[PDB]
């Protein structure tokens, strides 16, 4: 049964932000109006929280004693006269600068001049100390001149995350910090801990340009990181594009089923003074909304795709045999897609399906449901009283050190750390799976019973993996479930017993894969497909670049296209080969170290060409 509790996590910000419909041109007066039309909407009551000022409403401007100061004409009061308001209304308010000395105001102006001088860097105490004073609960800070600089992104934005800690300790008043580094150098690798919520690509959509169901697509494929995400730290595929003008219906019902599946912020950008009903009505669906809001945490991930284009998310929801699906089509026409208990971790035993945006109860199964679902739409369901699949439990064999953890197949598994911490504060500990990146993790506080939280981890085939913590409060044992959906391979070299590995878990186009120390990470988990892809991240798929056939041919993860360059032979022989071209995954000289490049190459009876994928 259920006999330890689950604690809470904290949820991603749900609010607004004025970037999408203003770019810029905002003032007092273009925040009020939009303050009081989400009042008007019955927003906060749906849990719509933050009103957050963009880029815009900062010239680069300082005082002698390098204090920032604003034009009165443009925020009458100054800038505590505006988070006066959005209090009033019982509401958060949300600013915004860069991390570096000139903002994205000065390299990218949009629909103002130019304002040097709009970054934080040599000011992140006095600022964020500034921001806190003000009133502000919120704070995103930006690359531009992070980019423009050649700024580390992990350092910078660890000293602005102390910076923000020390000025809300100062105040008194929480400050929730959005890192906006576009997804670049990685920040899934070392955000969680610095802050709630990191930006994992560039903009949704560029002022001038109508919203485009393609770009959701690519930020939403591009936030999928489910080990970086847990326990109150969430990537973020950016501000809603729900309701802007050239978006369906349908269009904004996917828009939210993608987002709550990833369990994203919540951030609307339209103009909230023009949102038709049904528009709010979207926004407002409660059922969506406590998926995108569930209690454990956790982040959505792919678990089937029988068919191109044809996919089944699901998401690990609060409590037990509980899920969320998104069944998904990215087709140009109508199809049926199934989801399977097995691929969601469930056992074939009796579970309830329910459709969010019918809001009602369409059927039981003991194992699977299908549904029809329209050409580039979705239908979002749960699937709940299932039946867990068998866990592993595991009691620490040295101080915070889980060893002997098994996996039937290489893939991700939801990981519940038992521990107490019977204080008023949440502590934090550094989780380390085998030689994977390590990441943070919270634990809320308990009362004086134990209770669980939760993580999503990738491990490799067998008993070998090891979990350990370092920091925070005494653990008492783990429970370790397969998600069989995201069911991989490691690909193994003979030769060298290293692994087939892109590099420190980069998604980007082109990125050369490698052997490394194998550690069982997302980068370096292969799923193999009835396509004979091999499969990265859900989404990547390996790729003989430029559809290369000779020597020496560079074998990269590449979006998946269906083309005979990404399609491979696993032989008997060991070999695997590439379809387009014949030639054998190889790597480079022979040489075993990590690092070592794969390549195609003219087959032969060499270990270098010898692999085990299972
Ligand atoms: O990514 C951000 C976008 O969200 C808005 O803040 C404008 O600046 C860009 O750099
Ligand atoms: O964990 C990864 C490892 O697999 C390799 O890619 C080097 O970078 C580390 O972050
Ligand atoms: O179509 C190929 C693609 O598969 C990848 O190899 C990049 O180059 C393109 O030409
Ligand atoms: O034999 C190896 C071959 O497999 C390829 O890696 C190129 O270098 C050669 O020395
Ligand atoms: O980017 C490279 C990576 O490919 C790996 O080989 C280690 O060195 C890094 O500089």
């Amino acid at each position: 049964a259920v006999t330890t509790r689950q604690i809470t996590v904290p949820s991603a910000p749900m609010g607004w932000a004025s970037w999408n419909s203003f770019a810029a041109k905002i003032d007092y007066s273009v925040i009020k109006k939009q303050v009081d039309a989400f009042v008007a909407a019955g927003l906060p009551a749906a849990g719509y929280t933050y009103i957050n000022i963009d880029e815009g409403w900062w010239q680069g401007t300082r005082d002698s004693a390098g204090n920032i100061t604003v034009d009165t004409a443009e925020w009458p009061g100054g800038m505590s006269a505006i988070t006066a308001y959005i209090h009033s209304k019982g509401l958060k308010a949300g600013i915004y600068t860069d991390a570096g000395k000139d903002g994205c105001g000065y390299y990218y102006p949009t629909g103002r001049p130019a304002a040097p001088g709009s970054g934080s860097e040599g000011h992140y105490d006095q600022d964020m100390l500034q921001f806190s004073t003000w009133g502000f609960d919120f704070v995103k800070v930006d690359w531009c001149g992070g980019d423009a600089e050649g700024l580390d992104a992990a350092t910078t934005y660890k000293s602005i995350s102390d910076a923000v800690g020390r000025a809300a300790a100062t105040t008194g008043r929480p400050l929730t910090l959005s890192i906006c580094n576009w997804g670049y150098q990685n920040p899934w690798n070392w955000a969680a801990g610095q802050a709630p919520l990191w930006r994992t690509s560039t903009d949704i959509i560029y002022y001038g340009n109508q919203p485009s169901m393609t770009s959701l697509l690519s930020n939403f494929d591009q936030t999928l990181h489910p080990t970086a995400q847990h326990t109150g730290y969430y990537n973020d595929p950016d501000m809603l594009m729900v309701g802007m003008d050239g978006f369906t219906a349908a269009q904004n019902r996917t828009h939210m089923n993608l987002w709550a599946i990833s369990g994203a912020p919540l951030l609307a950008g339209n103009d909230l003074t023009t949102m038709t009903s049904e528009t709010a009505g979207i926004l407002k669906n409660p059922e969506v909304i406590a998926v995108d809001q569930d209690s454990r945490g956790l982040q959505g991930v792919k678990v089937a795709e029988d068919t191109t284009g044809l996919q089944a998310y699901g998401k690990v929801l609060s409590g037990t045999g509980n899920r969320a699906v998104v069944l998904l089509n990215r087709t140009s026409a109508a199809h049926d897609i199934t989801v399977r208990w097995s691929d969601l971790g469930l056992t074939n035993a009796s579970a309830t399906v329910r459709d969010l945006w019918a809001r009602q109860n369409v059927g039981t199964s003991a194992t699977g449901y299908t549904a029809s679902v329209p050409a580039g739409g979705s239908v979002m369901l749960t699937v709940t009283g299932g039946t867990e699949a068998a866990g592993g439990a595991y009691a620490a064999t040295s101080t915070g050190r889980y060893t002997g953890v098994t996996a039937a197949s290489t893939g991700l598994n939801v990981v519940d750390v038992a521990y107490t911490n019977n204080t008023s504060s949440a502590r934090t500990a550094t989780l380390q799976v085998n030689g994977q990146t390590a990441t943070t993790v919270s634990f809320p506080p308990t009362g004086a019973s134990a209770g669980t939280v939760s993580v999503e981890v990738s491990l490799s085939k067998g008993s070998a993996n090891t979990l350990a913590l370092s920091g925070g409060p005494a653990t008492e044992g783990i429970t370790v479930r397969p998600l069989p959906g995201t069911n991989g391979a490691l690909v193994t070299g003979k030769q060298s017993g290293r692994c087939a590995d892109i590099y420190n878990n980069t998604i980007t186009n082109g990125t050369q894969a490698e052997l490394w120390d194998c550690n069982g990470g997302p980068n370096q988990s292969w799923t193999y497909t009835s396509r004979k892809e091999l499969v990265l991240y859900g989404n990547k798929c390996l790729d003989a670049y430029n559809l290369g056939t000779t020597n020496g041919t560079k074998v990269v993860i590449w979006d998946c296209n269906g083309q005979a360059n990404q399609k491979w032979n696993i032989n008997s022989d060991g070999t695997i080969t590439n379809v387009n071209a014949g030639l054998c995954l190889d790597a480079y000289n022979a040489a075993t170290a990590n690092g070592t490049s794969l390549v195609l190459w003219s087959c032969g009876t060499g270990d270098n060409q010898k692999w085990t994928v299972t």
